[PDB]
């Protein structure tokens, strides 16, 4: 009756030990330091009187290294000190004198729509929870953030190498939350301004969907397998149509249908018939379909595989 | 639209310096070392063909110090010499030369059911997984543990202190789990033997559906608000006859009854009619009750209390 998924992040020691606290004037916020670098959004330079519509060009150049306190409050307490400054996009790149002792094995990248990835929310430098979310296909993410939040990190983790894909910015009218990748875009449209801006519309991640259908057939939850299948490409067309996401499916995905015996167009299919309604029935405790968990979630949490 | 609440875990990395693998003949844990001390579950002393009825007090008395081995994998990696063993309830104080030198502030405590807390998930001593539970009305957890996670630790932090409150056992018929408070107690009538054993009900937390209710207040939903009320004492009789805890307020659901303007009664009675359904409606994108999230929760991660 538990399916045996949660909610699941990395540990989150490795990149605890890269937090500080960047303040550049009356403004502060969180900072990553990686080498001799400290990256940051860059409105920690814009004063609160000109969130709506800042001029980071003419901000950026009214700065000097000075204008930048750099802080490591956890673990050995450390002030750094600014030797540089740079703006990369919507980020700044502060450069320190002293490499940080702790950095770990690392890279950058962007996620994609639907994949997972772990957020360590920091208040004032200083790490207070750690959450897992899916990249929605509108560049939102369903988070848990506060003022003075800006700053936190997102991350995945291919063994020792943490891969940074996220860096908190802002919050949504409708309360979802978006922010950098670490080549200094937003993801998605969206601007680093306080401003209402056009959101676009969210979609059940269809992949997410089959992965979590295939974690119900591995509790032996399968009422709503039948013969009948729905091509990926037939599939694709409706999902157009109905608020989905196109399907692409991964080796990820293969292995399910491989342990469970169950073709993903199976599921495809079963999805379509469930969105119309689950008829009073239920899978895995809900009635309405889950686009939370990923294939990896699934083969990891389920069956112990990476 | 979205509440901002999400499973939100303590940072791990200070628990992360305290885990180790244990392996005693031909099994293998993950044990906690704080000062000179490893604690783990004490079937690691017993073959797999013996684990439906085990004789610990003579597996034990059979024991020497060299029947342990105990590695810390993470950071600095360490073999640690067993100098003492001793058996507490259901777990293994195994006294060890050298003291953690990254122990924490910490204590020993017991967690109640509808209460919080982190876990972090080991495996062969290495932090693989961090998540957030509540102790369920029935002791068990709705976690995601395999093969070889026994001696994962569940936690609290207050400031700096890190509370540990449970140390992992065992996978139920229904797929929950239980464990070890550190003063060797199972949760609830569970035994460390692999033998099914009777599961009591589980009950909704009335406490956190009412935490619930106020976050969805917070967020502009309170639909379900009206000047009816039902009193703590009738809200309690009408729970044993409909799988709900008894309600017992706190300091911290009354800071949300302040925050919203809206009377615990009030929420009382709504959990009444909603509990015979929502009638088509949602709640925070909800069709049932969510129980899951905390008076804490509620004002930590939307109020910013703490």
């Amino acid at each position: 009756h538990h399916s045996g998924l949660v909610k699941m992040s990395h540990p989150s020691g490795d990149v605890e030990a890269c937090m500080v606290q960047v303040t550049c004037g009356s403004m502060t916020l969180n900072g990553l330091w990686l080498d001799n670098t400290v990256w940051c959004p860059r409105h920690v330079m814009c004063p609160a009187d000109q969130l709506s519509d800042p001029n980071y060009d003419a901000l950026l150049i009214s700065m000097t290294n000075h204008s930048f306190s750099v802080q490591k409050h956890i673990g050995a307490p450390a002030n750094l000190r600014v030797v540089g400054h740079a703006m990369q996009g919507t980020l700044l790149k502060l450069t320190v004198d002293v490499a940080n002792p702790s950095t770990p094995a690392y890279t950058f990248t962007t996620v994609k729509p639907g994949a997972a990835f772990s957020v360590l929310a920091c208040y004032n430098g200083r790490p207070t929870g750690t959450f897992t979310v899916v990249m929605r296909p509108n560049y939102t993410i369903k988070g848990s953030f506060l003022c003075g939040s800006c700053g936190s990190v997102g991350y995945t983790k291919e063994g020792s190498v943490i891969n940074f894909c996220y860096m908190h910015q802002m919050e949504l009218a409708n309360g979802t939350h978006t922010g950098s990748a670490f080549d200094g875009t937003m993801y998605g449209a969206f601007m680093d301004k306080q401003v209402h801006q056009v959101q676009l519309t969210d979609k059940y991640c269809s992949v997410n969907v089959v992965a979590w259908l295939y974690a119900a057939i591995l509790n032996g939850c399968a009422w709503f397998v039948k013969p009948n299948r729905t091509s990926v490409v037939s599939f694709n067309e409706w999902a157009l149509a109905n608020q989905f996401t196109e399907f692409v499916g991964t080796q990820s995905v293969d292995m399910l249908a491989v342990k469970t015996g169950v073709a993903i167009e199976q599921l495809l299919y079963a999805i379509q018939q469930l969105y119309t309604g689950f008829q009073g029935k239920q899978i895995l405790g809900s009635t309405m379909l889950e686009d939370e968990f990923t294939p990896e979630d699934v083969n990891m949490q389920i069956m112990g595989v990476v």
